[PDB]
């Protein structure tokens, strides 16, 4: 069964500016993941980028040009696991 090997850690960044979250897993997951800001899923956009490496062992979220307004709760979700952290801006 697969587990989080390296949780989201909180991130401090100042508007804007950019922030970057990462998250590693025991087993590789490529299809069932989604990132969330507060509770809204990330919409890929020039201001938000989503990728993974090593065939799904590592997951990354990059958010660009932040406004403190943007301070929130980042969640990564893959199948059933779940890891979270805080994004503080400025």
């Amino acid at each position: 069964k697969n587990t989080v090997v390296r949780g989201l850690e909180n991130v401090e960044a100042l508007e804007g500016g950019e922030a970057l979250f990462e998250c590693q897993l025991s087993q590789p997951e490529v299809a069932a993941h989604t990132w969330l800001l507060d509770d809204e899923p990330v919409r890929t956009s020039e201001n938000a980028e989503v990728v993974f490496f090593e065939n799904g062992l590592r997951h990354l979220l990059l958010l660009k040009n932040l406004r403190p307004q943007d301070s929130c709760r980042v969640t990564f979700l893959a199948g059933d696991m779940v890891t979270s952290a805080f994004l503080t801006v400025r």
